[PDB]
């Protein structure tokens, strides 16, 4: 049950989520970019990714760790790095932000995970 529950992360990622839905940083971030009204954004990105895609993987059970979570919610930053290089722009400071509020919080989620497995194993 409650100690190294290899299941937990699940719980723990929608809430980090759902603060990150909250973020005034993460508005750009939340939904696809609107690849009908955006033209060359296609021409630069070769998977786009958003905060309710990701949501929403993850409330259909097709993560299989956080880490996979956590992949990809760093390609939405590293898109946004690719697609707003400029440190001048507000937007590449709002992805910064945003990234590092994420690591932040993440961290716990995954050493705790990786620890849950490593006991597993060692028991098993
Ligand atoms: C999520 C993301 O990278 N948005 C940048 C953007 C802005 Cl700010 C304005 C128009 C189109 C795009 Cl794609």
């Amino acid at each position: 049950s409650m100690s190294y529950d290899i299941q937990a992360w699940k719980k723990q990622c929608e809430e980090l989520l759902n603060l990150i839905f909250q973020c005034e940083d993460s508005e750009p971030f939340r939904q696809p970019v609107d690849l009908l009204e955006y033209p060359d954004y296609r021409d630069i990105i070769d998977t786009p990714m958003d905060f309710a895609t990701v949501r929403e993987t993850l409330e259909a059970g097709n993560y299989e760790s956080p880490m996979e979570l956590c992949k990809d919610v760093r390609l939405i930053f590293s898109n946004s790095k690719a697609y707003t290089p400029s440190k001048r722009s507000r937007i590449y400071s709002m992805s910064l932000r945003l990234s590092a509020f994420f690591e932040e919080h993440i961290s716990s989620v995954l050493s705790d995970y990786k620890s849950a497995l490593r006991f597993h194993k060692r028991n098993t």
